[PDB]
């Protein structure tokens, strides 16, 4: 199957999963809105009213288009949707991982020149010793952020919910980035433990502090009898390994009749012009469009 | 590569992983114990003082074997040590998952009669609704677990840490499970949140119940519009998919002199009997023994 | 992709070709019949009024379905269908064919005990020697037919559309089988021309006779010099051939919440039971249920 | 197995076969002549005493070959023979077709400079439609042919009987082209029964005519009630696709003694000069020469 | 390509190789016997005038057939015959060795009631060990031999040139064997150099013995100041590799005509009966009887 | 496995074999010598001393390395040693035989301009015509060898054992090529016999001559009735497979912690730079370092 939308489910996953990409009627909020054209790019499926379609509601004028992506691993309430994490893709080309060299799908693709991707295993260790060893980068507007690990310019990461990746608990932490930065920089601790919040000032020469928990000052973890961990000590790229790891009127004859149909942008609704045939069809699958391609693979870009 | 063993590593990795065996002098707590002869089967690496062999220190008399396990994915400390989770092996014979039908690897076998097998996702999600749904069995002796999904007699889960595979905020509720169960069972409601472990009265008509965070009382998670994860609304197992999800003197001639050399147990580790040859090998791999084969499949069973 | 059916396109194909599946509501003939259950068999698409379902039709009060089969090769007009070829089935168990013992796919399967299978090119090949050696079978009711090429009993083809396999030109003489068969046994000849069904009397030793064109008496193509095609000289079946070319309550869990879900007979329309899912599905491809499993495999026995 | 020829069998097959390229002494008719040098190319076996070599028969001077071709799919008579169509190739190189990009073999290969490839299903409904929309192009040399797809100069097919792909009904109709288009331009109809060639005259407004059968006007078949076929309404080429569909002293080392041998052109019969040697063999198949690798792939162009 | 027969070639080869079996007329010596029928087993080729045929030779009367191998990997002069070995065959079946347990191709297959398989490599190396550590079989008719390696009563290997595998060094000492046995038996040693062949008697304690070249006693190499090879030391067969190393009217239908065609034994060339068809063609292979499939594999056993 | 060493093992084998590469302590003569660095090419372990180290050995002062390669095929003796064949590669970029164009491996590989490649098997016969037919190149200061089977400049084969490949009988014959070139010269012939090095004058215009046996003049093998061995009659190279027969800072991230590693020329130890890791792992296997990768492919060039 091809997935080419991806989303970090809250719950029962906890991690990132394939997302099923819905769409709804924005004024009466139901499954009745036809697009007059699909969505091409992720602009069109992100940007309010960015759409239009025909609502096929009893009384209702609706005509724009809103959009939302559902886990796809398990049954989902009505209104159990997650969030889109759009940097992350199938890997089709088998573009091998910038930091490990292994061929690894879904990726992330940074927004950097290059486009280098990253398996999400080492994005995920890239995030946690980051922020272990208080390496984000601020940006006023966005909050706190990594560039690509290549460390390209006009590289950082703009959706946050890409460090959904961290874990719940780092995540957490992540989220109190700033504060905590405030408080270690008069060189006092916060209590890691989600509920207590609590700031705490211990003396500069111990390593261990205890809360209203015990835990250890470097590490940010339960106090432990000798080293935090080998990964939390203190950003070089193989160059090789990064040149590996770059992401690198189209028309196709319609499947039933043959007449050339022209693809726009990234979207993988077909419609043959030819007045005797009209199929319409996936760019993909070659198949007649239906739900399944909708929900799978709307677009991919 | 073949990996016997597989660990849950607490951080940075957060997930279960592939671990390394190791041993060293119970005495001296140095990597210097050679072992007599080599692990068989898990209680002679789980069994305190199971293995005899020879310190290679100074003046260390010790003979006692100490075996641990160490997370694979990254570089490790002196002490940073994983709990191995035993149930869990590769998919070698490519069983079918007893829930989702999907071949997957590694899998956790229960401990039933039919040896049944789970993916790990599913196992995952089975802990997840179980848990959410107050469905763990009492064991007086071991605490709170479940059995084989199929409901077998005599599977109920005894190393506690593969619950790990929770995640790390369901692992905290599902260590406060029996004090939770005493709040219910009044009428009362756990607050979820780690630090504030504080007990909660609300009355039982409403479902939105505030604590020193907002939260909902059926779901346990951050108050919600609508209706619960759908996975979480209130354990029939398909016939044919349970039958296909079962697991299940040897000697091998030696890769050097062909001579019949005899396995012991699950150990891989063989001895070449042969007087002019003397080769020890590797049951799996068919070269000679070393560090490798030793850290990742010293044994298999 | 998956196809279950298989019509003879009379043009522009000319051929055995996959067909789509179509249903109507048999009252008011428009696409607006939703089935109250899909059909799970041959008897439910090819006998009137089978099954029910509910007319999406403004005022339309019409229950009954009507199927018909269309060639997908092409472009099709409303009512260019095509005649469904039942016997006609995916060799996917890759069976020998009874006579070439080549793997062939489509392949045709004898309603015989054994159910023979035999690829389209030998069956052919059979249809066509029979026709010129005079060697079909009839069966009052019926008309002209042939059993399984092992000449089991109880094995006589009733679809006499299976015979279009013949070609146009062979056909036309087949559709002519009894009135040839009377003027063959009067010492006359058939002229073989289509459009020129005229009866001829030549003398018994000759073989050229001449109509209002030049023919041959024993092969009734073109006249030719010397010796009638190899094939038309003038039926024993390889034991081992034969043999390898035999044709040999089922749930499944759903793909979104794994709860097993009951098959009705040949139908892959599945429909998960469990009420926080209730996923619509087919039981070959996985996926939710749409118009393309409907056309290319609605049912497959 | 590798097949270089392919014909239009009339009969059993009544379609495009494999065949098989034989040759016999010019003047005693007896397959005793023995090449001086085998074919290399169309020309040697289509052009009437091209080749030379030696009669083995008793008393018989014979000095020229022969050549023709048989259907390899079935037993022949002596001189049941079968038309070469030359244009048509194994596709070998995996070239994707001109109109529906799949990769199929054999193909039909267009002699325009870009050496265009069409699948022979793609081939044989663009005869049909030109057919039925009157779209042939008139050569007062060869009579009625079709160019490439494409609509490339120079590229008129010459081998008339590559329209036997047509069906026989079709190729008969093809055959009447000139008579027919005069029918026409007179506001006239021709009966489409082979048999009844009978020229008819109807009203310019209706569609159904009626002859000594009843047929549709547009469509030339029996007559319908509605549309005739999608196919037949009314010649754009995908550019990539065109791209995609292009068809593009060699020695090798004897198998044998491993000395250079110089092919000669497209034949496949090398004949090694090393005296103590003196090999014979098929430059494809890299055995000694034989006369199966004669029948099947003399040459190859 | 598929070869039954394999061949000692003693030059250029100096190995074991894939042969060609011909047939000649036994009066005339000339490649001009045409068989009567082909052989079907290792009888018919190797026992003097077992099958008869005609010889197409002016004026010879010869009858029978006489059958000469050849080595196949390179040029060979009129009477460069080479010995068959019989034993020696392809591993189509993919039978383990029942030493190394590999799946190895060519294998000897021993005559014992299991058909042992043991590959190339193994037996070389069994039969320089037995010949070195003298245990080598005396049968008084056939002279010293080898049973199968897992001591299976009769077994002895009768054609002993399959001793050639030995290598030419090994082989001239094998030749000596009941000679070197006599020496030996009185305390003498045989110097091991072909030319000299001479007797020689040292000390029982010395090792080293000087000749008219510097030898070692035990091992019969040259002088070496240490121990000699590890493999020449002083029988016991794994249990499972013995059992896996085992070797274990037909009719096919004519690949032209499809008419059940009978085998002869293990005879390759197969004759239609069907009068219009005739087809002379290869069991294995299907195409036409030709050279090739005589030389390569007129018959397997 | 991976094997970058070939050596030839004179006893029990007989012919090439991978190779087990081994160092000692140069002054204690045992194997307790570790290496400062690994070697990196042939030169590291061919040429004494290059290498330095620390043996481990009590009272042992010694500091360098002495190399030694042993037959892997089976149990070898403490000082059972082999000699290296460094121009002989396993063929892991598939390049085709500069004389019969097949993939084969090993190969050997020419120290010529272009590194063309023949396989084994090829080399052998090369090796046996330039012998027989006197075609050797006379080197002052070498002895006698053969370039490129091209006949490139500058690629005289320098380690002569590689001559071993001849086999015994004909390897002792190339060791007294100088000797025979002058009994040739004057008209003489050799005894071939390895004991009798007999020189023999018989009649110029007689090929056979006997000796103290009967043997052949021409071709040196025992007397034969008709024509010498079709190779050895009395060097052209077919120009494209000479061209497909040629041969043709480096990092890579720590399998551990993915920093970037330098690569010593071939050798295959790899050593983390990073602190917290340091790693050592092979270049090829991806694992940590251990004695196979020492013994099988410690480095590759
Ligand atoms: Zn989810
Ligand atoms: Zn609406
Ligand atoms: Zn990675
Ligand atoms: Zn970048
Ligand atoms: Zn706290
Ligand atoms: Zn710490
Ligand atoms: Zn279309
Ligand atoms: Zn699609
Ligand atoms: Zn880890
Ligand atoms: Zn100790
Ligand atoms: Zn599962
Ligand atoms: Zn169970
Ligand atoms: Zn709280
Ligand atoms: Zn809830
Ligand atoms: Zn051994
Ligand atoms: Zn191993
Ligand atoms: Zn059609
Ligand atoms: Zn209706
Ligand atoms: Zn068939
Ligand atoms: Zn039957
Ligand atoms: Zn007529
Ligand atoms: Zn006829
Ligand atoms: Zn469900
Ligand atoms: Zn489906
Ligand atoms: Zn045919
Ligand atoms: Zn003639
Ligand atoms: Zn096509
Ligand atoms: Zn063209
Ligand atoms: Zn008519
Ligand atoms: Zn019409
Ligand atoms: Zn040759
Ligand atoms: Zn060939
Ligand atoms: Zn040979
Ligand atoms: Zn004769
Ligand atoms: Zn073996
Ligand atoms: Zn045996
Ligand atoms: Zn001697
Ligand atoms: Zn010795
Ligand atoms: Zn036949
Ligand atoms: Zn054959
Ligand atoms: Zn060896
Ligand atoms: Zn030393
Ligand atoms: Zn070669
Ligand atoms: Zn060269
Ligand atoms: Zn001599
Ligand atoms: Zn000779
Ligand atoms: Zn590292
Ligand atoms: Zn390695």
């Amino acid at each position: 199957i091809y997935n080419s939308f991806y989303v970090y489910c809250k719950g029962p996953c906890q991690r990132v999963q394939p997302g099923k990409l819905r769409v709804q009627c924005s004024t009466c909020r139901q499954a009745t809105l036809t697009l007059t054209q699909g969505p091409s790019c992720w602009d069109d499926v992100l940007i309010p009213n960015r759409m239009s379609g025909e609502c096929q509601s009893p009384h209702c004028p609706g005509t724009s288009a809103e959009f939302f992506f559902k886990c796809g691993a398990h049954p989902t309430s009505d209104k159990e949707t997650s969030v889109a994490l759009h940097l992350i893709a199938t890997n089709s080309r088998n573009i091998t991982c910038i930091t490990c060299t292994d061929v690894r799908s879904p990726v992330l693709v940074f927004q950097c020149n290059s486009r280098h991707v990253i398996c999400l295993d080492c994005f995920h260790l890239y995030c946690v010793t980051r922020l272990n060893d208080r390496q984000f980068v601020h940006d006023p507007q966005l909050g706190y952020s990594l560039p690509c690990v290549a460390g390209c310019p006009n590289s950082l990461i703009k959706e946050l919910h890409h460090f959904r990746i961290l874990g719940e608990e780092q995540y957490n932490r992540y989220q109190q980035y700033g504060a905590e930065e405030c408080v270690l920089q008069m060189g006092g601790v916060l209590c890691p433990r989600p509920g207590c919040g609590a700031g705490l000032l211990p003396e500069p020469d111990q390593r261990k502090v205890t809360c209203e928990f015990a835990f250890c000052r470097e590490c940010k973890e339960a106090y432990h009898e000798g080293e935090c961990s080998a990964v939390f000590e203190a950003y070089r790229v193989d160059e090789r390994a990064a040149e590996q790891a770059r992401w690198e009127k189209t028309t196709k004859p319609c499947p039933r009749c043959h007449v050339p149909v022209e693809k726009n942008g990234g979207c993988m609704h077909m419609k043959c012009p030819q007045p005797q045939c009209r199929l319409e069809w996936c760019w993909n699958c070659g198949c007649e469009w239906n739900r399944v391609c909708m929900g799978d693979h709307w677009f991919d870009v």
